[PDB]
């Protein structure tokens, strides 16, 4: 019976600082796909909220002893009621927090330079001249680290051997792809956002897996199912479609 604490994280085009000449404060600072989603959900469910950025700026990963960080940890410690962000639904996280039904589907894939013979992840694993990596303590890093597939196990060996291969966030990864001979293992949504704005980059191959983003809540929260119902309502009303198209408009690359 009070406002909800919504934890999220700066990530284009999901959550961003609004551009304005006036000094903005509070929730009015933020814009993006997940901000629109949060507004729709708050309207359907009828609750007010306060948006807070994660301290460590990470999504969530487990260390050796099993301790979590990032938004996942924020939910575990009950520091936030909802995690409204591109939080990837993974079976590993499902045992620590609860996810709503997905509001967007995606998969792991490769971001790399255009015009290059490379066309798959195995091409990255079978050579060592072209460096590759992923975001630190993310769903992708956990995917390669806990993968039992031979190729992905070798790739995880390569990423883990180079401390510079794992980047802090998508930003550093994209810059690294632009400056060095480096391919970035990331999620297909971000790739789609980038390749429509940067015509020299492209996606290599298809989706290495298939999963979705969901709203995170502490385990056993009564708002998980309510948010699922709201997401289903928005899908029937076709609003997630027009939101996605709203924030994924591309300048266009010929
Ligand atoms: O791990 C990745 O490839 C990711 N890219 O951006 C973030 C979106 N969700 C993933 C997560 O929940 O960790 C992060
Ligand atoms: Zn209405
Ligand atoms: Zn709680
Ligand atoms: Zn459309």
């Amino acid at each position: 019976n009070r406002s909800l604490i919504v934890t999220t994280l700066l990530e284009e085009p999901f959550v961003m600082f609004r551009k304005s000449d006036r000094t903005l404060y509070g929730n009015d600072r933020f814009e993006g796909y997940c901000i629109d989603l949060l507004k729709e959900l708050a309207h359907i469910l009828g609750f007010s909220y306060e948006i807070r950025l994660v301290e460590d700026g990470k999504y969530g990963a487990q260390d050796d002893k099993g301790q979590w960080n990032g938004m996942v940890k924020e939910l575990i410690d009950h520091k936030a009621d909802l995690a409204v962000a591109p939080l990837t639904i993974t079976h590993v996280r499902e045992k620590a927090i609860d996810f709503s039904k997905p509001f967007m589907t995606l998969g792991v894939s490769i971001l790399y330079r255009k015009g290059t013979p490379i066309d798959s992840a195995d091409d990255l694993a079978k050579q060592t001249k072209i460096e590759y990596g992923a975001v630190k303590d993310g769903a992708t890093m956990t995917f390669f680290k806990k993968s039992k597939i031979s190729t992905f196990e070798k790739m995880w060996a390569f990423m883990s051997s180079k401390p510079s291969a794992l980047v802090k966030n998508n930003e550093e990864g994209i810059q690294r792809t632009l400056t060095a001979d480096y391919a970035l293992l990331m999620e297909s949504t971000t790739i789609e956002y980038i390749t429509q704005r940067n015509c020299n980059l492209t996606q290599i191959g298809g989706l290495i897996d298939s999963k979705g983003y969901g709203i995170g809540t502490p385990m056993g929260s009564p708002y998980r199912d309510k948010i699922t119902i709201a997401i289903l309502q928005l899908q029937e009303e076709d609003k997630l479609h027009i939101m996605k198209e709203k924030w994924w408009r591309g300048s266009g690359c010929p």
